[PDB]
């Protein structure tokens, strides 16, 4: 379901003044990082099973 729509178009006790808004979010590429510890300090590395 690749893109997401949302829509408004007209009165909000407005003057006649109409406007069409569709709300559109689309999902593209994919990404993959290696496995990574941050511990609760904000310090980080890299997550072995071991461990």
């Amino acid at each position: 379901e690749p893109r997401l729509i949302l829509d408004q178009p007209a009165q909000h006790t407005n003057e006649k003044d109409n406007i069409n808004k569709r709300y559109e979010i689309r999902f593209g590429k994919i990404y993959l990082s290696r496995p990574t510890m941050t511990e609760a300090d904000g310090t980080t590395h890299a997550m072995f099973p071991q461990e």
